[PDB]
């Protein structure tokens, strides 16, 4: 439970976890697994004020595809729209575990949120949700005015596999000269299938996502080690060829994360390839702090929430 | 704005309500009303915690429809289940802003609700939203195991028109044979196309709901005279006879509610038809007070929603 330097409430928040412990999530089922997130997020009181949702299926991919549209309660007009991709592993994760995040964002930027359903693993394996996800951002920039946004002023953004995802939906835009991207906002992103990094020694237990988790969440994802080495899996791998012309770019990450390392990695290598980034560590922090419910009234906590939002207002408005 | 004997809090929100009025709602668009009731409903921070939400799209009424699952978070087990249906005159509302309503009866009975997702008026009329409301009421007796619930045990619930619409589908059940109810949770209920009680006189104005809407309601519903005299639109209208033997049922009326005459009007008529009934007038409150996110932190909607949920869960037990 926790290490010297993890803020109160967070560090609190952690041995309550270790007393009463239970299973280690990766010994449960995916059903079960994503149980835990759920009855998690359900367990605290949050403000959810402020937005109004609607769902939207769209054809794309050669698929069906849902989408949570969710909008700025009582504003008229063409809207500037942000993609959201939630984290969760790849096994967990779903729009209402992630609804709290998105309400702050899309509160906060004055944009609109298209979070996209993408088929869980291992259900489905990479690259599934990647091709969703890049096929939904497509659909919004060329249909936007259908969901009552403009399409042309668009980024994309999410926490953890929801930033790798974010991250790789700009590399395929980028790859396929389609669409234009304002922004990426990659919120303690996963970026490399190894497991080497200085965090990943650091902090590979009680800090609520451990190594064990990712390793985990990486098979069933995909057990090919030669999709693993893909751009498209792990960007980290990418050269600044492949790097260069990508949309600016937002990095939080937290002190306390398996993650860290390969999270400011990847942002310094945006950075040597001429890419606008700003990266900022959340000290105090662990992994998905801006995800979990029970830390959502941590001061820090709000603090990073209201830089996301306004980093978004940013790079959203009008030429 | 308001009368006296008005809650103190309520009759605030009145006079906020006139001050920087407004059109009446009925002079406005459809999708223009719905975006007061959704602005409305964002415009206030609320409790969401402790239920999980999953849609589930059913085939039944020779037709798809949509279901917003809600349930007790992190409860195993096959739950009892009560239906829900939304109020908003036909036209208006719709899961979200009515998601608080539902929270407050799910987390209050410990039982599952299933929003039904019906046609509003007027793209449909009389009598599609109550044969989907019915065919999902049979589809949730006959298939509950599927979304986790015992279908056995199965009530109906709901505000407004959405209290019509189950005093209909315990009708429609009545006169099919199936399915078996438990209870019939009547919220402030429009129970008959007429404008001429004491209620609608006396509060016609300036009370949040007014004789305006409900005719303006009614008529996007149908403007069929010989439909509003049957007994699946208006149930007031309904015989002993064909009230004899339907479930037991609670019905809280309002105060200050157009409305607040046929409601209990439709409790005595349950009463000498031998049916249980319990008729309980909340003094103080407007019409949807149960709904209305800005009074929902109201000492006496708290009162009122936690009888509601205690009085499904006493219905709802194992036999
Ligand atoms: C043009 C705009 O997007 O404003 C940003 C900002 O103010 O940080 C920005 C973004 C990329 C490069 C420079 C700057 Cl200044
Ligand atoms: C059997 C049960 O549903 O309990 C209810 C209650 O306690 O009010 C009830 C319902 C109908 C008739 C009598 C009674 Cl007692």
């Amino acid at each position: 439970s926790g290490s010297p330097g993890v803020e109160q409430h967070t560090q609190a928040f952690l041995e309550a976890l270790e007393q009463g412990g239970g299973k280690p999530l990766e010994q449960l089922s995916p059903k079960d697994a994503r149980a835990v997130l759920t009855g998690a997020q359900a367990s605290v009181k949050v403000d959810l004020s402020g937005i109004e949702v609607k769902e939207r299926t769209i054809q794309a991919n050669g698929q069906s595809i849902k989408l949570q549209v969710v909008r700025p309660a009582n504003v008229k007009g063409e809207l500037p729209v942000f993609m959201f991709f939630h984290g969760g592993g790849w096994v967990l994760g779903d729009f209402p575990t992630h609804q709290r995040l998105i309400r702050d964002l899309v509160v906060g930027s004055g944009a609109v949120a298209v979070y996209v359903d993408y088929t869980p693993s291992p259900e489905s394996h990479y690259p599934t949700a990647i091709n969703q996800a890049y096929a939904a951002t497509q659909w919004v920039a060329e249909h936007g005015k259908e969901i009552g946004v403009d399409g042309k002023r668009l980024a994309v953004a999410g926490n953890a596999v929801g930033g790798n995802m974010a991250a790789v939906v700009a590399l395929k835009a980028k790859e396929a000269g389609t669409p234009a991207l304002r922004f990426q906002l990659l919120l303690w992103p996963v970026t490399d299938a190894s497991f080497e990094t200085a965090s990943y020694k650091q902090f590979a237990d009680g800090h609520f996502l451990t190594t064990g988790m990712m390793k985990w969440f990486w098979d069933n994802y995909t057990t090919d080690a030669k999709a693993r080495e893909q751009i498209y899996a792990s960007p980290l791998r990418a050269s600044s060829e492949q790097l260069k012309g990508l949309p600016p770019a937002l990095v939080q990450t937290a002190e306390f994360d398996v993650l860290r390392d390969e999270g400011e990695a990847y942002a310094r290598k945006l950075n040597a390839a001429g890419v606008t980034v700003t990266s900022v560590r959340y000290n105090g922090m662990i992994h998905d702090y801006g995800l979990l419910n029970p830390l959502s009234q941590v001061p820090a906590v709000k603090a990073a929430m209201r830089q996301a939002g306004t980093e978004l207002k940013v790079h959203l408005q009008l030429e």
